[PDB]
């Protein structure tokens, strides 16, 4: 399928995207449902971080109202990329860099324990965000990560 | 209690716990029994990255026959920070970057449809890595991250 | 609440924000009068680095003659972040960058004594900025941070 | 007074310092008891960010049992700089960071609504923290910034 | 008085200063003649790193030629930094980055000396540059740097 | 002359000259006394910014007490620079940075209106300090740059 | 498998296995030899690149006389990363950065449209260089990337 | 030939050829067809990183209907770098970065011993790219780097 | 002579420069002719490096068709810089780039050693590149730079 | 041949050779005569760039009264690069860095238009720097950069 060179194109999109999801008043949960595919990823293709299959391209251009243009542009290969300059500055998204910062040398060493020399894969991967209640009282949120072991093997 | 100022001093116990656990042939599950704590937080404190109450530092130096320096150098609030600027080259610590570099926007988009304005904290946080079986034959890492959410509230 | 992904829109509406109360003469203490919430949050929000309330968005939209669109987008949650680059270069930023610099260490030990091992939040966070006549002739500046202590609880 | 051009003699006066600290198990309230100055200074002297007069740097030394050369390092003008690399990585600094890139913007606005233009110095200078009780139950910090205004006035 | 948040205004107005300057063939000395303040500070107005009076704004747009909205654009103060990136790569600039990097410890160590702890004050402070004849033939630059002395006092 | 190819040879000279600056309770005036040359020049050699004259290398090391090879250090062209990293953190030595950043453009200007187009040299260049009474109570800092003009002529 | 927290442990293996090569003039020919993995795989190991199973260890360690404590840290997944900085210097190793400036592009590009949305592997992932040939005179080097496709698919 | 200074010409470029072959949905190896040139090199200059022959710059602008200033643009040498900032963040590409960083040193080492003192060059230098199967299932791709040994001999 | 603050204005004017001498296929060698200037001056002029006296500006206006507009820009002293960020991709300018890489140690040695403590001009300076045959057949570049020594001299 | 992964033994023992060549009041020029080398040659490779061959690395070990480990070590290929941090702050040596900052893409332009697409190598390459007089009086150094032209061309 087709594949953009630069990350401009799906930039310009995306403040489309938000720009009638916030005159339509409408949610992301409202723009995946019907289009079978998770929430995590269609929120993600929408930012310009992935690409959709052709039927939910149409689905969420016709909740949006959107051109031609768009859906063509909702089914390419982009640039991948959400944090310019990668480290960001957002206290939103800083807290998912800092939970690496501490437990970066702690996840390497828990995967080569448990699983062995090798990574766990970020592109076979999946994550889910999910909203659950604190016992002891507000909220909480419980993402987690699916990615699938791939060795380091001598050869 | 009491804090330290620079990563040097933890650094030094952690080469020094790290040389114990590979000629004892220890692992960090190993390490953690017994001492009421997860394998992620016993294991960041190892690692440098986490204080350790005197019952788990003592019973953590034990297994890996260390003096009563250790203990109490395990016991003391480092100065956290596992990944040596900030980005890592590492393969299987990257990995982690990348999921990052790519769901920042989901992540943060989907934070504030579900939850509201504020974040997901990293200090009232809880990590876990479980290995499942893949379907497609092989295995899968389930790193679960259970952040409390802190709501920007106007003031 | 919805959600911005770039700060383009919010850096765009603080130009016309600014350009307004220039235009109309007004004080930063003249549009947060009758919002119920305090200068350096009401002043926070028009610079793009906080959401208001609608009614507080209305009477500030008031004051200046903006349009509806204005009212929606003050209303949004932003991409924070105030310091193009993270370091100023304007004295004025950089003073407070200063004060950082020579007791960040200083904050950090008397945090973890006076509290114990943990942070103070920058969410659950409140700033007052005071003028007060200095003895030697001369005003002074009394700035107040107010942030929530959160221990980090061993799991 | 006696200037040092690096940091790292008065680094190595620090780590010394410190280790005398944890191993006798004292306060930097208790260390800065009997020298008539404050808790927020005493403790960026130690942390090598200040110069202690002389009474003051034997008061300290008799505590932790130092040399004198101890004593000499303490009243030395240092190079000064607690933060390497100008962002922390430690969550109890960075929060810190954080506050700043919120309402750098804000406190440079109402600095000179306020007062006017010119700068709130980090020399003419003073920094307090006050442990105080949170009405939802818990504590919070009270850190007072307390700086002298310096106009920028036309020349 | 009213400052910008951002240095985008400020740009524009200077790069309409500088187009407007080389039209009408006019000097830095010519645009500050009869202003009443010194062409250091007037130059550095005009670059968008000052804010003039209005006496002055309107003797230098009357110059020129331009708009309203630059008179008043010229009185606001600004947010400060004239070298984008902090190091200069032009020669004539660097020049002036060299000297500080050979001079600025023999400046800390010269002041320390000379004064005591504390600064030479960047905001308290005159600028001037004269030239004059080089006894080997040819002239040379004498920049002054006139600035107050602020100690650091304990606390 | 002799050239040194790193910083390693000078910057543990300076740490020695310093060193025994102190132990010797000598000032940069007493030591460059009866030297010949300028305070800042004679301060910036021992701080491994510049290489002395024999006479005054031995003038000075006779005053310290070093060894043979800190005269031969002493004579030695070094390899400049003594701000590490370009950008200082110390407030005494940023206040310089401050003034760059603030007046770098404007020095550009008025050196090609009032000399044309080239540099002001930092090599053809000599340093003064000087200390003034404020007229509004206090000290001031009178720094002095003269630096020979070098034409950018075509070829 | 035990694995490496940080990179200074194998840095100084590194170091040491070095000096035996060249002190015993031996080639990395003769190292691989009679380990039963590639060429490319136990060099990467003797620089801090790979962990040796116990078999190629031992005979490795054997040819270069090195101790226990060599072989248990042949064995160790150490933290990867050969280049420090990220970008070299070194002429040698430049040469295939430049290659990922020119080609980067190309790569994503030629990678979709053969293969489609995903990645090709570098940890199931083979490298090889061979010594053919140039028909124009001369010898030409044959490097070889043979990793795995990976798909992203839409979840 | 003519040179360009800056890769935005051919960036517009790209982003025409890049549109129109989404719209007449071709293929990069539909678009090399009877030009003599591989795939390789012709789609790095339809990436801005090459110069097209006049017949290759031609058979192509005629496939997508482009304009002749697309011809004579597509035949000038661009300023080559593909990758904004050195370091990608697209995991496609990342890789390749990532393959370079654990195998740079094992590149240069085996290098000096299997050529000599030198380099393979990147300019006398072909790629490509192959697709052959997996045993295991699933497909591979085999790049190739087929670079030129360039000695450096003394002078 | 008038100056530029910024390097905008003489950007747009080396795009529109370029594109004129690829539109009328004219050479930098036929620009210029007629001028009394050296090749590299001209053309570092025309890529907005230096200024050109006012008949040599017209002529090159002129033989390009450019307006007025472009020759008074043409004759301004720019912000000079033609590498952004320092360091190029570029392979072309790369190779100079390598050559202060390996050999900067080597010319700071030598040029110390047969001239003196100071430097070797970059403002003071003459640029040559002339095209040789080589022995060996091919063809070489023989860059020529020629600098005026100045001295370091004590004051 | 041999080679060496990192800098630090040719760090050491650029140290010990310039210690030897200031030891025996030795010159660059005397160290170089009797080698049949250039002069920036083996300056270079005592500056740890470049290896010797052993006729011309005994010839200078026994000039400077060398052991049999420095013969050895300076006919190994070193880890190149001469300038910690890519950018030089020493004077001597950024007046070569400015140089290439203002005819970067003058020398870019000048090859292609001289020469075609490629670049001028800094493998096949020849440094020399030579003194002249400068006719109004002084000294000036003429440096030759002479490089093969290595074309591209198309695959
Ligand atoms: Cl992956
Ligand atoms: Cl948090
Ligand atoms: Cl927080
Ligand atoms: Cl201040
Ligand atoms: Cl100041
Ligand atoms: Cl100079
Ligand atoms: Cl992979
Ligand atoms: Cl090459
Ligand atoms: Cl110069
Ligand atoms: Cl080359």
């Amino acid at each position: 399928t087709h594949s953009l060179h630069n990350a401009a194109p799906r930039e310009a999109l995306t403040d489309t995207i938000m720009a009638a999801k916030i005159r339509h008043n409408l949610t992301f949960e409202a723009l995946a449902q019907g289009t079978g595919l998770s929430l995590a990823f269609v929120t993600a293709a929408l930012l310009g971080q992935h690409a959709l299959p052709e039927p939910a391209a149409r689905t969420v251009a016709a909740k949006l109202g959107l051109d031609e243009e768009a859906v063509l542009l909702l089914q390419t290969i982009p640039l991948r990329g959400s944090i310019p300059g990668g480290v960001p500055t957002d206290p939103t998204i800083y807290r998912f860099y800092e939970m690496l910062q501490v437990y970066g040398s702690t996840l390497k060493a828990l995967v080569h324990e448990q699983f062995g020399d090798g990574i766990i894969s970020a592109i076979n991967f999946k994550l889910d965000i999910k909203k659950v209640a604190d016992p002891d009282g507000g909220e909480r949120a419980v993402i987690t990560l699916d990615g699938k072991y791939l060795p380091t093997k001598p050869f």
